[PDB]
């Protein structure tokens, strides 16, 4: 074996197997492994690191070592690698089981002896073309771990899970990791796999990729961890005040004047509205990205009586193209249509035979805004809806289709950003700051790109209420700031069921301590179009009524007062989203971003901190009429629907009626008073 | 090595590799190789033989021998293969390139010694699954070959030529070869793969197999070949009388009124006509099979008149089920229809998003039989045409597909015999007897279930007619006695184009001359259907007219005249219908079929026999108005069109006006008296 | 969809998708799933069943249900399954994730309701081929599970572990797990694969495969789940009484003389000695299964000499064949050998290249078998060492080799199965009774060959020590009874250096409570052959010297002390065997077989039962002199070092001298008088 070594580089070599490290930001690292005669030049999520100066690498024995500020790696003579913080502790070592590696005898005496034979850094030969790879890590007893994206799981810690790197509706492989033993690490290759942090081995698979590469940073506090993986992925950037408010949507407003009978309303009534939601197929056909005429005939006139009620239309985008439209043609032409390698040339078959178009393809990106520029933007929409963002195949058959950068097994995960970047380039080109678009799915950066993604078309249950608040928590550790979901779920509820509208009250509740506050669903009883098919395009359907007047007086009140609360908290919303974009700390969190140092704070998966001065601990049961909640040492807290003051440091049997969930405001924290919180002596 | 030998079965083996030779009916052998524990018991098309008459089995110093009557297979130690005649000569031999074989070194005095590694049985292993199987053989350099199904090409002698073994629109791989060195071979093997007769080396290829399977039997002359070929997969049923007489179609009679119209016209004028056709999408969706009666709303009604007219109708039979339909809901319930291995679940897009049924599922063919049966057979129709046979996937992507017996890859080539067996079977059933079905493609055996085959949708050109005349050939040699195509060809003719109605007229007259004379096409102009959709289904456009009165009176007289020759060649149709299903001869045969001992016999591609009496020699350029016509030895010849005596042996500088095609009848002959 | 039922099957039905589920065995059911026309007829691991008593089907609403004793299916309208006992308990359910299965809308109040479209039977066609399985069952938050073979991991419970469905040198996958819900379950599947048991969803994966197939079981007790399995894959036999005694053995005695002196030297200090072994390498070429007579001269009077000193003979057995043998040239003739798919037609390319002998092949077990027959088993030897038993390809390259039965990804993990068999069934042939050979491999079912398996080639740690702990409790209760390592681990410890020493004896301690104690390993200093290569075939090396005088006189003492006291609970061996063999019980179990109502018998993963009457702590660490120890509450336990009595409920800070580890003793049990008197 050879190293090469540099005054900021470490390279070991053996056999054409090329092990790279090097500084990648403060207290970071980036590690590259290929058997291809050279590295190639593909950064995936990495921006360019801005340089470290004091970088030490040396050679002791038959081994090297690489420190940059808070992290070292060290790498053996026999090319086996393990990394440490600056005092001394082991953070992350690659696990081999062999008794011969790099041409020479394994040690008896060590774990990695083994006759077993699985090498850490495996680039296993995929005949006639590249390589499937293995990345494989010792597990370590006392490692929690937090992040990886957007999972339909009741798990924030997912040490012992196993997670698909893939993009499906509900789903977003983000995969950026935050472990509890004070590293951060990003798996930097967008291929379709699998992490398995199972408890006797840590294994991350792509399908089919050209090299290994991954990210590692250290520090003593998540919040550092946070910021680092922000600065080499890119920041949030500033949310629009709009955003901050409340969002009324349903699968689905059909007509212009049924979207702006409820905008109205919403403003007859004095309540609180800052975005509407004109959902899909409002279009003549999938890829024309324009409004049908016939069911809304002035669209410029909504847009400006929207903007004089002081509320934002976002639109419905498919990325979706049907195959007799004139745009299937001209991005047929041009070669900006995702391809199957197999079979009948039809990506989905929703409503109508359909083509993605190519997020991967530049060209093709451009293509689509410039669209959505003609026919939306240049009406005053500043908002996009960008749904099926995976995107949604009818089936998932990874290896039968392709995109510009390769095929999808080896590229395919970097989809969804490339779908959010059209739009905010596009937008940003366009003269528009404080971009955000609603995302269905992202990727290790798709922040940057101001995506806010939803959780998809998820069932209305208490079970799927669970899932989303570890969701979205794991959303934010990977560096997704700006997140929701569809109040109440999206499938399954019925307007006029007791057991729904308790649901909906509970998600409600929660949503107004979400990043954005956003009411959605396809509520049952739905409606079948009036005509099946118009001109052979298949028509679209609408679910039952979803505004917060539809459920009754008494559960009106309660949303009422929800709303009336989220207008309360806008400055504070706003103070955590320039946070976000500072710092990289995402705007919901668990317990331990704002309290590292407190044992409950790691333990604990039913309460987070909205920002750092907002205790919530949702109500996720039916029936729940009192729950558990832990309030965090270092301070006092205040009951938000009492006024009444509790010590730091204990637990609280907690009163929690259907009218309102267990908060807790940080004693003198700003947004105290701004709350307007007092207690009355009768 | 080691040999198993018993009384009637040679078997070899080293290393696991067995190799089975056996008596597969007279003067024939089936021979198997396989290196799983034991052969399968995939019999694909062939029927259980008849114990063979003087079957021996030798041993030699190092070699096995089993004979069966005018055939021999030797087995060398090397297990290395070779066939003979009944005179010693060689037949055929396999081909082999290596240094050691069978675990022993190759002998370097032969041709056999390369250190290339070739083997002649090459089953190769695909990782987790199969096998992909190369049987190669020595090319011979005076070895013509002739048969392989219906391939569009201007070959009728294949040799030098590469076919792909795979089903398309206008392709049928019905694999049965006769070689000029006087054997015949069946690749009895249904995998998508290819057969290359390269110079340098004869190479069988398939893409997926269990095993190796073929069968091989040996004759003195073609006409026994045949006969040995149609008693190892089965003979043509006889042919029923009115698809004697003239089949008249387009694409497409929209309307119960439009058809009957045409009908009506031609007994008003007195014309022969004998079946009528209802072309695809006549019904409310793909897989209900049935009439649309907003289009045609009393069939019974159409059926009965039709009757009374002396005609028979035959409707069109898709084997798409769209996914909208209550037969698609009950179909893929019950696992009747064809897979994808990846992607959308649809095999074809044309006029909606089908799946195809799956031919090979026993139970699917009963099912789609039944379906035809209540809506068709039950109100008196009782011819089908099976179109789409193939099946014709929007993108033929075979490794993406999967049936009931298995991969498309490893049994696809099957699907068109599934489907002429569903409704054989099921009209056999109902009782009905000389069944005939008109069928897009075929497969070895098809003949056994009544397949008319045409030849698809080709373009309307004279390149086109030319390969239809090789191709026609080439089936009759791989056992396919019915066989046409669409006079005119399907694509492309204009109506009131003089150019295309030159073509018509020279196909029209060659049409007279085929199994089956059936006038088809799709012509232009065409015309859009009034409405794109109806209820969110795609409509069918239609072509321009397409009956003998339609392309003017000049026309009108050749194709009228032409319809009344056909009429009086009738009786002579039926006897050589007759002796098809006898004697396995086709009806359309090559010059050497019928006369193997001349060399010009097996030289000529452009004149053919129409049974053992009618010479035919097509014009098959545009403006030609002569040609040169050979006249077989050992007969004189009466000039179809002037009554001339020639004797035969001899060139003739013939005639060909655009009123006639060079015909010669077969001195005495009873069709001579016939045709006068 | 559409259910078929009979009275003792169920069967249901959509596009092709065929689900049976019967009685298999009284309180189980075998499960099977395929899309092919037909299942086929492989039953690889399950004899076949005794039809049992009282079985039930029913159809209900828009569901069916098979019940079998104290086990039950359910399968609704939709296709999906789950499983319950005679209480109603649930005990295993399918997982789904879809918003339409089987034609139909899913449940949208349902877990199920998923646009992510996860099916639980998901046999996913591979082009041109067979089909790649995962068999998918939802995670259960109490959910403890046992078993799966022999896995290098400190691990006695396996939640929240993925293992590889693979036969790899120091590991053996044999797939019965047992779940503290109630249940036990056979992934009746030799392909390449895995099995993870994730904290979010249960994985059983098949890369090749031509149809799902498991067997389910359910009873009130772990020994009655263990006996269940035994029942349905078959038991061990009783195990022959010399087998109980001392194994001596290392790597390697190069000739007769050493060996016997080793043997004679044994005898001369009065020590207990019941086997000794001849290793590798003793034969002229591999594929000759012979001594070398070269270095054994006459095999026959070393055999009636041991026998005269009451000592069995082991032989190391090979499965390689070198392409130079006269047994290669006729093998490859009749096709006995493994077939590599692509590449030089070389498996093992170890001091020489060489073919594995292809164990799925009846033909070539019996050939292989006839040749030690004709050339060790005639002469005397009973015992055979089936070392190599995965086959230990020199890369695991699965994907490129080809067994009669098929390609290894499809049924690769019988072979060791395969392995047993071809010696089992050839020594059952000539007339012997209690068959057991050593191997070091094994598959479901291996057990009724007579496998007492070892655990392989692992490196000389306490880290070591304590995996192979975890493996062998595991392997007893994947039905593994007849288990054991090397003793000291096999690679790395060194003859003079103490740290090895302390760890030898803490091995040697444990090594007295498995199911046979012996002792091997390749001791270091090694020593390289004279001559490298002898008519051009390569010479094996030996290790240093590894009998229990080897490491000074105060280790010999403790080693001396250990035989003596493997030899008095010799008797007590013998009736846990017994039992293993009657009831498929295995010899060292988990603590919860004996005291399955305790919740502590649930957590400890550092204490087993040797049987049902002796409690053992071993010591896992270097330098440890004392450590906890947890006594069951239903009796009390006698110290077995002291003689102190001490009431069963309790922790004990328990003194663990090196030259004893803590062992304890149901009071009153037979053995208590036996160790006494």
């Amino acid at each position: 074996s050879e190293f090469i070594l540099t005054s900021d580089k470490l390279v070991w070599t053996y056999d054409g197997h090329k092990l790279q490290i090097e500084p990648w930001g403060e207290n970071s690292l980036r590690v590259r492994a290929t058997v291809a005669p050279e590295l190639n030049g593909n950064d995936w999520a990495l921006l360019p690191a801005k340089p470290s100066t004091k970088v030490k690498v040396s050679e002791f024995e038959d081994s090297a070592r690489i420190v940059n500020g808070n992290i070292s790696a060290v790498v053996n003579g026999r090319g086996q690698l393990s990394f440490y913080n600056q005092n001394g502790k082991l953070l992350l070592e690659e696990y081999w089981r062999t008794r011969f590696v790099a041409g020479q005898g394994e040690d008896t005496s060590s774990k990695y002896f083994s006759p077993l034979t699985h090498e850490a850094r495996e680039l296993k030969p995929i005949q006639g073309g590249k390589f499937e790879l293995r990345a494989r890590f010792e597990s370590q007893p006392d490692e929690r771990i937090y992040g990886l994206g957007q999972y339909q799981q009741p798990f924030l810690n997912v040490k012992g899970c196993t997670m698909e790197l893939a993009q499906r509706n509900s789903q977003a492989s983000v995969p950026f990791m935050m472990s509890s033993l004070g590293y951060g690490m990003l798996w930097n290759n967008p291929a379709i796999g699998e992490v398995s942090f199972a408890n006797n081995v840590t294994t991350w698979m792509a399908r089919v990729t050209e090299q290994l590469d991954y990210w590692i940073t250290a520090a003593d506090t998540p919040a550092e961890i946070s910021q680092q993986y922000a600065a080499a992925t890119g920041a949030a950037p500033m949310l629009p005040d709009y955003a901050a408010g409340f969002w009324q949507c349903k699968l689905r407003y059909r007509t212009q004047d049924e979207l702006m009978e409820v905008a109205r309303e919403y403003k007859r009534r004095s309540l609180p509205i800052s975005v509407i939601v004109a959902d899909f197929f409002h279009w003549p056909n999938q890829g024309d990205w324009c409004f049908d005429t016939r069911e809304w005939p002035d669209p410029k006139a909504m847009i400006d009586e929207l903007k004089e009620m002081g509320i934002e239309l976002m639109v419905s985008i498919w990325p979706t193209v049907d195959n007799r439209t004139e745009n299937y043609k001209i991005m047929k032409e041009k070669g900006y249509l995702v391809k199957a390698e197999r079979g009948v040339p039809v990506t989905m078959t929703f409503l109508g035979n359909t083509t993605f178009f190519d997020a991967t393809h530049p060209g093709a990106r451009k293509y689509v805004w410039e669209q959505a520029k003609k026919n939306y933007h240049d009406l005053g929409i500043k908002i996009f809806w960008l749904d099926e963002a995976e995107p949604e195949y009818s089936v998932y058959d990874f290896e039968n289709y392709r995109y510009h950068l390769g095929p999808v097994l080896e590229v395919g995960n970097i989809y969804p950003r490339g779908y959010a970047q059209a739009f905010y380039e596009g937008m940003e080109e366009a003269g528009q700051t404080e971009i955000v678009n609603l995302l269905r799915c992202a990727w290790a950066g798709s922040q940057r790109y101001g995506a806010l993604v939803w959780s998809g078309d998820i069932n209305s249950t208490f079970g799927a209420l669970r899932n989303q608040l570890m969701a979205g928590l794991n959303m934010g550790i990977a560096g997704i700031p700006w997140w929701t979901t569809d109040i109440g779920g999206f499938d399954g509820g019925d307007i006029n069921d007791p057991a729904f509208q308790e649901l909906l009250i509970r998600w409600f509740q929660w949503g107004v301590f979400c990043p954005v506050t956003r009411l959605h669903g396809f509520r049952q009883p739905m409606e079948e179009p009036a005509e099946t098919y118009r001109d052979g395009i298949a028509q679209c359907m609408t679910g039952a009524a979803n505004e917060i007047w539809s459920y009754g007086e008494d559960n009106y009140a309660i949303m009422k007062s929800c709303l009336e609360l989220r207008e309360r908290l806008r400055p504070y919303v706003m103070r955590v989203m320039k946070a976000a974009h500072d710092t990289g700390a995402p705007v919901m969190r668990p317990l331990f971003f704002d309290f590292p140092d407190q044992a409950e704070a790691w333990q604990i998966e039913d309460q987070y901190m909205f920002g750092p001065d907002i205790l919530v601990a949702p109500v996720l049961e039916a029936g729940q009429r009192s729950r558990k909640v832990w309030l965090p040492e270092g301070c006092a807290w205040i009951d938000l629907n009492t006024g009444a003051r509790q010590n730091g440091g204990q637990w609280c049997d907690c009163d929690a009626p259907l009218e309102a969930i267990p908060v807790f405001i940080r004693e003198a924290a700003a947004v105290q008073a701004e709350l307007s919180i007092a207690l009355e002596h009768h």
